[PDB]
């Protein structure tokens, strides 16, 4: 589990940045 | 976690690839 911890907090910044890339385009 | 940290590098280097090759398509 924590050796594998990570990979729930890579997916979440991953969708983090998906949202900031749709977000910042939408501002740009 | 710093093993599969590189899991997160290539998905991202993957997504840079997609980018680069819709965005370079349409360049062409």
């Amino acid at each position: 589990n924590p050796y594998f911890a990570a990979g729930g907090g890579l997916m979440i910044l991953g969708t983090g940045l998906a949202v900031a890339r749709s977000g910042i385009i939408k501002a740009s």
